[PDB]
């Protein structure tokens, strides 16, 4: 499923990302945009053999099991495919675990590179929340 920008902002809030660990909703929306273009089914192979999945491109090296990332962990205790669902519950929950891991959203390199330091409020501007 490919969400609309305001559609994704509302769902992320309903799912509690709003100011989670101090990250306002616009940070999350911004990250989702650049990681997956708002597409729950997005996947990309990393040069190390791991793969990123879903709207926030969560990695199989650490967070989910996809059965083909040797020596990896499954910290979110979920199969990576659950991160590709129209239902963003597993991606949201696993994202909360990641942002809580001590480096916050810097875990998302694309957030650090394209959102951090910018006016992220623009991502939820216009949206009824
Ligand atoms: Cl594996
Ligand atoms: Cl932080
Ligand atoms: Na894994």
């Amino acid at each position: 499923k490919v969400f609309g920008r305001c559609e994704l902002a509302a769902a992320m809030k309903r799912h509690g990302l709003d100011n989670y660990r101090g990250y306002s909703l616009g940070n999350w929306v911004c990250a989702a945009k650049f990681e997956s273009n708002f597409n729950t089914q997005a996947t990309n192979r990393n040069t190390d053999g791991s793969t990123d999945y879903g709207i926030l491109q969560i990695n199989s090296r650490w967070w989910c099991n996809d059965g083909r990332t040797p020596g990896s962990r499954n910290l979110c205790n979920i199969p990576c495919s659950a991160l590709l669902s129209s239902d963003i519950t597993a991606s949201v929950n696993c994202a909360k675990k990641i942002v809580s891991d001590g480096n916050g959203m810097n875990a998302w390199v694309a957030w650090r590179n394209r959102c951090k330091g910018t006016d992220v409020q623009a991502w939820i501007r216009g949206c009824r929340l």
